[PDB]
C-alpha cells in the first residue's frame, strides 16, 4: 500500500488525522485520483465495466461514469444505484448490464421495463426472462469447467461453483434463446486470475473454444473481473498490458471466426477501487492478555469484514492523537481487534481463525489506526451486527474531502420495526 | 430441529408455505411460544439476561420483558433498542446492562445520563467511564486465562481473546474502581461451554476463585452465555438443571464468603431464540454443474451469514409450490446456494469452505426451502452486500403471524448518500 508519508495522493498523515474530527469516526475515506489512475491502466479495453458490488456509493459510481466507465449490477438494488448515478438505459442501452445466476420477479419487471441487457448465469433464469420479455438482449455467463483456487472449495468456476451456465449446458441454453427469440449480445466469463498469467491464458483459451463451438453470432465478449491488488508490501501488481495482450488475442480469434469486429469488455471490481480507500478508527482500549498485547479500536468486522471472515490482510498504520510522527517509533507485536461483543472480531488473524500479531507503534486510547486498501469490499460488505449503523463515507479529490455518505442512525433501523409508532 | 409435520409449534408446512405470499420472500419467521419455552427452562436462575445481539427485533425484546427477562446491550444501538422495547433504567436500574470491551463518547454520555450499569471488559474503559461518571455502578467482565475451543484461534477467553479484563489485571482494575469511587455490582464471565459440562465446571471454579481472591463485596455474579443448541439431528441439548446446579454451587460459595445472598444471572443469546426461527426462501434456479446438483434460492449470505462465513449447519426442508407433501419424496444430493454474485454464497459448505451436499427432495424453481433454527445470529448479523435490503420479520403467536419488521427499501439506503437531492 501507500505510505502515509509518501504524499503523492491525498491519503497522507495530516490529511487522515483531521478527517475523523470533521466527519466522525470510524469513517471510510476514498481518493478519487487513485480510482482515475486505475481506470487509465485499462484504457486499451473497449469497455471497462465496473463491478459495483466492490464499492457502490453513487458518488463513486458517478465518478466512474464521468470517466467513461460502464457498470455491472448484480441485484435490483444495484440497478437503482446505477440509475441514481446517471446511467440511462433509454439513451444508452449497454451502460448497465444486469448480471446474476438467478432473477426474481421485481428484477424481471425492472429489466423488462427499462430494456436492460441481462447476463444470465442459469438456463432457468434465461427461460424466466425470455417468457416475460421475448426478444430481450442477453449475455451468457459460461462456467468453463474450472475456477481458480482449491478444487473442493466455493469457487467462481468449476463444479463447486454456483456461477454460470455449465459449458455442456450450452446447447440447452441455445434452445431457450431460440424459443423466446432472445438476442445474443455477448458471452462472458468471471473466473479471476490475479497475476497468475498461465491461469489467465486458460480462461482466454476456454472463451475462444466455447464461443466458436457455440456457433452463434455476438457483438462482444467479457473477460470478467478478478484482477488482484497487492495488499502486502512487495507483492506483485497486475500488468494490465499483459491482461490486454491475452484477452485481445482471444477477442481477435473470435472476431476472425465471426467475420466482424467483436467488442472486448473487462469487468474489474477490486482493481479499480481497493487501493483508493482507507478506514480510520480510534483506539479505545489497550491491554495485555497473557502474552498478547491487544489494541481495540472502534471499527469492527461489521464495518470491514475481510480479516475476520476470511483472514484477509490489510496494512495498518498508526496516527498519534497530537500529530507527532510515529514514522520511526519502535514497534511492538500487536493484536488489533474491534468493539463487537463477538470473539471473531480481530483484524490480525489468519485464514481459519488463528490470531497473529502486527508490528505497530505503541499507541494509546485516543490515537487512531488506519486500515489501508479498504476501497473494495469494505463499505460494500458492511452489516449492522451488534446494532451498529453504516458508517459515513468521505471522498478526497485534489486535496478536498467531501461527505458522500452520512452516518446511518439507529432510528432509521428502528423505523423498520415501528409500524404505527 | 423440528419437523414441519410435527405441528406442536406454529412452524408447520401449511403455515410456512403461506407466509411468503402474504409477507414477501425471503422472510424471517419466529415462533413466540418456542422462545417462552426456552425462557421457562432457565426459571431457576434469579435473572435471565437476554443477550440481544442474537436477535434484536424490538417486538422480540418486548416479549422477553413481558416474561420477566432482562437485557444485555453491547452497543449504543442496542441500548436504544432496549429503551424502545419498554426497558426503563429510571424505574428499574438493572433491567439494562451495557457490556463491552471498549466504550465510545456517545455511549459514555448515554450510560452516564441514564445511569445504566456498565460491565467493563478493559481497565481503560473502566477508567474512561469513571472519569466522566464518578461512582457509576459497574460490573467487571473477567478473562480467567482460558476460553473454549482451539487455543490458537479467536476466542471468548484466554490470551487469544480480546474479551474482558485479564485476571492478573484485577488489582489494576481495583485501583481504577477506588480512584473514581465506582460501585461494584457484580463480576461476570462470558466464555461459553455448550454441553461440555467439565469445561463449564472450570468456568464456575474460576469464577469462585477470582471473586474470592479479588476480595471485594458485590451483589451478583453472571454465568455469561454460550448455551448451545442442537442444529443437527441427534445432537445433545443443554440440560439447564445441570447448568443451574454448577452455577448455583459457585454462587453459594461466593455468598458464603461474602456473608450475604448473591444474585445469579445467566446471559443466554442463542439458547433463547435459535430454534424459534426459520428463514423461508424461494428456489429460483436448478442446474447441474459437472457432478454437482445445484439449487439456488433468493436468500444469500448477506441474509443468513453462518454457513458461508463459518460453515455452520442449518437443517433444510423443502416445500412444494402447490403444497403437495414432499415428506417421503426421494432425495437427491444437493448443493444449496444463493443469489449473490459472490463465490462464497453457498449454504451447504463445511468450515474452511469445502462444498458439500444435502439430501433434499428434487425441487424446481417456484418451490421454497426452509432454513431451520435461524432465530439466533440470523437477522441480527445481516448485511446489505450486493445492495440487498434487510428482510422482513414475522412473529407467530398461537397460530397467528404478524409483521414485526418491514422490508427495508433501496431508497432508505440511497437516502444516506443523497445529501441535498
Ligand atoms: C464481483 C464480480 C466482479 C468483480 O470481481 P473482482 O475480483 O472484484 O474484480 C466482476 N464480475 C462479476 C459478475 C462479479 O460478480
Ligand atoms: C454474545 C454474548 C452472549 C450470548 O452468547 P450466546 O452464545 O448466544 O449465548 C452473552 N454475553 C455477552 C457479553 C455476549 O457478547
Ligand atoms: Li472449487
Ligand atoms: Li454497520
Ligand atoms: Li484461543
Ligand atoms: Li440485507
Amino acid at each position: 500500500p501507500h505510505s502515509l508519508f509518501s504524499t503523492d495522493t491525498d491519503l497522507t498523515a495530516e490529511n487522515l488525522l483531521r478527517l475523523p474530527a470533521e466527519f466522525g469516526c470510524p469513517v471510510w475515506v476514498y481518493d478519487a485520483q487513485i480510482i482515475r489512475r486505475q481506470i487509465a491502466a485499462l484504457k486499451q479495453f473497449d469497455v471497462v465495466r465496473f463491478a459495483q458490488k466492490a464499492c457502490s456509493n453513487i458518488h463513486i459510481l458517478r465518478l466512474m461514469r464521468e470517466q467513461g466507465v460502464k457498470v455491472d449490477s448484480v441485484s435490483l438494488g444495484e440497478i437503482e444505484r446505477a440509475l441514481a448515478a446517471g446511467y440511462n438505459p433509454q439513451t444508452h442501452p449497454d451502460d448497465i448490464v444486469f448480471t446474476a445466476d438467478v432473477i426474481d420477479q421485481a428484477t424481471l419487471e425492472r429489466v423488462s421495463e427499462l430494456q436492460i441487457p441481462v447476463n444470465a448465469g442459469s438456463v432457468d433464469m434465461l427461460d424466466q426472462l425470455g417468457q416475460v420479455s421475448p426478444g430481450h438482449r442477453v449475455w451468457l455467463r459460461v462456467n468453463p469447467g474450472f475456477g481458480h483456487g482449491h478444487s473442493q472449495k466455493t469457487n467462481t468456476g468449476g463444479e463447486n461453483s454456483k456461477h454460470g451456465i455449465w459449458y455442456t449446458d450450452l446447447p440447452a441454453a441455445l434452445d431457450v434463446i431460440q424459443r423466446h427469440h432472445l438476442q445474443l449480445v455477448g458471452i462472458h466469463m468471471h473466473i479471476g486470475s490475479g497475476v497468475d498469467y498461465a491461469h489467465l491464458e486458460q480462461v482466454c483459451g476456454a472463451m475462444v473454444r466455447q464461443v466458436i463451438e457455440f456457433g452463434q453470432d455476438l457483438q462482444a465478449i467479457s473477460a470478467g473481473g478478478g484482477l488482484s491488488v497487492p495488499y502486502q508490501q512487495g507483492e506483485e501488481a497486475v500488468d494490465t498490458e499483459h491482461y490486454y495482450g491475452l484477452w485481445n488475442a482471444a477477442r481477435e480469434q473470435i472476431a476472425r471466426h465471426l467475420g466482424h469486429p467483436v467488442k472486448l469488455e473487462i469487468e474489474p471490481g477490486r482493481f479499480l477501487v481497493a487501493q483508493s480507500g482507507v478506514l480510520i478508527t480510534q483506539v479505545r482500549s489497550v491491554k495485555q492478555m497473557g502474552s498478547r498485547h491487544f489494541v481495540l479500536v472502534d471499527a469492527g468486522f461489521n464495518d470491514l469484514m475481510r480479516p475476520a471472515m476470511y483472514g484477509s490482510y490489510h496494512h495498518i498504520s498508526a496516527l498519534a492523537a497530537d500529530g507527532r510522527s510515529l514514522e520511526h517509533a519502535p514497534t511492538v507485536e500487536t493484536v488489533v481487534a474491534g468493539p463487537l461483543c463477538e470473539s471473531g472480531d480481530v483484524f490480525t488473524q489468519q485464514e481459519g481463525g488463528n490470531v497473529e500479531t502486527r508490528a505497530l507503534p505503541e499507541v494509546k486510547a485516543g490515537d487512531y489506526l488506519v486500515l489501508h486498501d479498504t476501497g473494495a469490499y469494505g463499505a460494500s460488505m458492511s452489516s449492522n451486527y451488534n446494532s451498529r449503523p453504516l458508517l459515513p463515507e468521505v471522498l478526497f479529490d485534489n486535496g478536498q474531502a467531501r461527505l458522500i455518505r452520512r452516518r446511518q442512525t439507529i432510528e432509521e433501523l428502528l423505523a423498520l420495526e415501528l409500524l404505527h409508532h
